[PDB]
């Protein structure tokens, strides 16, 4: 199991000690408050109000949680997921990233608390 | 395992079909957009912004989900709890509960989606 | 999760720390040699050539690990059980036991080291 | 989670569909019964009494159950291994075996019944 903080301002991502492998079944929950600029702050499902312009994350709201296994897109994470397994062919290094529009990290802040589980399969 | 919705109007709560026994360890993941009143919705977190006014759970944000186990006073779940222990002697049904204060739930609106599974142990 | 020994002359049971309780799924893994009174020794198995002559439990062989659960019957444990639930209405400690006959215990030798878990559910 | 038959006279082994990873928790359980050529039969810690006369595996007996995890040698199953991690750079498909000499394995007989599953990490 892994446990760490994602800082909304880090574009590159916080890699994992977790590697996804075939058939793994996964849990993840997140918490906490971030923010992609404004003073207001955010949980890890994002801003519900704000348009998409440009998000390496398009299945989710600005300022949520989304992560990347190995070489794959971006999927939502959001609060977590609960016994969950891949697409098939994605697998490798989880790394955990907040959802913004790239080039535009430097005024974020904030960060989420991580815990990510292999559960029994 | 349980699944199922959590209505923010909701004031006795949402029973589930988890019995926490002694020794038992559990994951609950929450997802989704609720109300206490105002037309914004807040995660289940809740409102970091709103003053405590005499709510069921004084450890966890308006708007927040919180659950009872048995008879237990209310205790923060927020977006979810990881391998996670009662404190002693607390066990029984486990009801989960949007966070609002007493006789105010009727102008509350949407959900929240949880799921509750028990760890190894 | 409880490891310890059973020793095949306890007449009455090692006690264990489990707690069954409804719906739980369990893992049981028992090794070793144990004797019900020859010289020679068998696994948790027991002693498929032997008749029975009044064991404690009749789906098992002589010299196999067994165990009650509260006020249950004997069921039959011997190597062990794999992500395992209980028939309905079967709860309480569980307490695992050396298959012999009654008032024949004290002739018995060795002893058998078990593993108990709960697993997810 | 895999679940399958190991036949004794299985020289080559029983692939599993279990590939064991780095970091992987596993458990297994055996059952049944087998012999390496004798009338009588022994359960998956194999026959205590017999000399080892060239086995796959000198750390057990004839007739126990043992495996490989990709290019590994040959590791002790017997009854079952309970919420068990491999040694370090040990990683890949998992093949069970029934202990005997190499060359003898057409006069064995029977099998054992497995389960194998991974357990939370
Ligand atoms: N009178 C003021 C008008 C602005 C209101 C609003 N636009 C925004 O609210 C807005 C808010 C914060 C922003 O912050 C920037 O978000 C980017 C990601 O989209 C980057 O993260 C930037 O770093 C961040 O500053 C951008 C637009 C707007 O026009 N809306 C809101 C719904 C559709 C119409
Ligand atoms: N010019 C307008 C002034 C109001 C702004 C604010 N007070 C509130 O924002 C407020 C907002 C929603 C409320 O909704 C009610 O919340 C209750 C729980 O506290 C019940 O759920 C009611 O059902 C709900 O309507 C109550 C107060 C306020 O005074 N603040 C905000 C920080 C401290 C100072
Ligand atoms: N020429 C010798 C004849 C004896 C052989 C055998 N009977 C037994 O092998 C036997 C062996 C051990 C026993 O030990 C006792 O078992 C009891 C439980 O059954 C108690 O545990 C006693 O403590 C123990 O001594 C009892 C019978 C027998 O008659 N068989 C074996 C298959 C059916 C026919
Ligand atoms: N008067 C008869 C003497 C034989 C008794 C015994 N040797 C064996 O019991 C024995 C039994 C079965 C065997 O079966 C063969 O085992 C091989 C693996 O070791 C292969 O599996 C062969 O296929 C199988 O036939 C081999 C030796 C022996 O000498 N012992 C037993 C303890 C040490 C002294
Ligand atoms: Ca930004
Ligand atoms: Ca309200
Ligand atoms: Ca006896
Ligand atoms: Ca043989």
């Amino acid at each position: 199991a892994w446990k760490g903080e994602v800082l909304a301002n880090n574009e590159a991502g916080q890699v994992t000690s977790i590697i996804y492998n075939p058939g793994d079944v996964i849990t993840i929950v997140a918490a906490g408050w971030a923010s992609y600029g404004p003073t207001q702050k955010w949980g890890p499902q994002g801003d519900r109000e704000h348009p998409d312009q440009g998000l390496i994350c398009h299945d989710a709201f600005c300022g949520a949680l989304v992560m990347k296994i190995g070489n794959s897109g971006t999927i939502p994470v959001n609060t977590g997921l609960f016994r969950w397994v891949a697409p098939n062919n994605v697998q490798g290094a989880i790394t955990l990233i907040y959802n913004d529009v790239p080039g535009t990290y430097g005024n974020n802040s904030g960060s989420f608390s991580v815990n990510i589980g292999k559960d029994q399969s």
